[PDB]
């Protein structure tokens, strides 16, 4: 059943979806996803739990099942997706990041990932989860990450959930750029079979949909 502060749900033998919430003003209480990607003795964090104390217990969760914790990925420069990049370092874990995330990373005096993505696509575990940063969105830097094998699409901020009606916080949002960001995540993965946002109920390709039309709807107003 969990923890105060996370709770874990089987994606499939190789995929955890980590889940921690928060009160975020105006929204009020609010859900947030990332995973644990398992690659034979190896795992890795896609995005970190969004409190310190659901992080320290995943990482003990993680150990408890035989595995080493090697990296950690982070989808873009908020709390809920980067808040333990500290914590991760000071455990050499290595933590991976672009370039533009570092950059606000050290804009908002934040500590930076160790190892620093330098291109659009990036092979963050070699045949079993790869980077694609479509363009700005939720943020100027945001990053999705596809599992090839499994057909899980992270999309972390820059997707919303099907049930939302609005786009959330938009304080560091391109609301101009996301819908045509969004048509690159959706040229490139038409085989999607999960979507999963940073907030909310994970499912299928139409979250992608749903969120360009959101986008499209804000431009509007
Ligand atoms: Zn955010
Ligand atoms: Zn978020």
């Amino acid at each position: 059943e969990g923890t105060k502060e996370l709770k874990l749900k089987k994606l499939s033998d190789n995929v955890y979806q980590h889940i921690s919430y928060k009160r975020v003003e105006p929204w009020g209480l609010i859900g947030a996803s990332g995973l644990v990607v398992i690659n034979g003795t190896e795992a890795h964090m896609i995005d970190t739990p969004w409190t310190t104390q659901g992080t320290k217990q995943l990482i003990e969760w993680i150990e408890a099942k035989g595995l080493t914790i090697k990296s950690a990925v982070v989808t873009h420069f908020h709390e809920d997706a980067s808040g333990d990049i500290p914590l991760l370092n000071d455990l050499k874990i290595k933590t991976y990041a672009t370039s533009l995330t570092n950059k606000l990373l050290k804009l908002n005096q934040k500590e930076v990932s160790s190892d620093e993505i330098s291109s659009n696509t990036f092979e963050f575990i070699d045949g079993v989860a790869s980077v694609f940063y479509p363009g700005a969105g939720h943020t100027e830097d945001n990053i999705v990450v596809w599992l090839p094998n499994e057909k899980i699409l992270f999309g972390g901020c820059f997707v919303k959930s099907l049930k939302n009606k609005n786009l959330g916080y938009t304080g560091d949002a391109n609301i101009s750029e996301w819908p045509n960001s969004m048509q690159k995540v959706i040229n490139r993965y038409p085989d999607a079979k999960l979507v999963v946002p940073g907030h909310g109920e994970v499912g299928d390709v139409s979250l992608l949909k749903h969120t360009q039309a959101l986008a499209l709807s804000a431009a509007a107003s």
